[PDB]
């Protein structure tokens, strides 16, 4: 009944949803999570204020998206979106 | 927005609610986030099936809770009770 357990399963209400295109749907690949999150989300890419974190892993997943991760790789995709907005206050801000 | 950003949301709930233990507001040391993990849910623990994972990690976490963390690092913590639980059909169920 917490709140925090709910927020895995909006992950896997968008990651299951397009599962399956890398052969296993506990699995998807780097590429396909790049497409979903864009055709749903289309807001915390502008919230990203880290842009040095952002432009890297923009990057590794142009090239390791023919690759293969699961929902707790996903999930860290996310997070990574909100470090760059949040934890963004780590300097001077 | 989608769902998927909102969840990112609740885990900052916990989260910000006992941070700063850890000298900043967006760490917190493993000890913090194993105890209010159990406290706040109290009910994921059941649904964890991968005795394997769950028997490395709370150890893990047993030794290296007085060790330090962030956020990105209590989502995966919070997706190790999802991965066992779901992707426990990696084999025989």
């Amino acid at each position: 009944g917490s709140e925090l357990e709910t927020a895995m399963e909006t992950l896997i209400n968008v990651f299951h949803a397009h599962s399956g295109k890398e052969g296993d749907k506990y699995k998807l690949s780097k590429k396909e999570l790049k497409e979903l999150l864009q055709t749903e989300l289309s807001g915390f890419l502008d919230a990203q204020k880290d842009v040095d974190a952002v432009d890297k892993v923009m990057k590794e997943l142009d090239e390791n998206g023919d690759g293969e991760v699961d929902f707790q790789e996903y999930v860290v995709l996310v997070a990574a979106l909100t470090v760059a907005c949040n934890n963004f206050f780590w300097e001077n801000s």
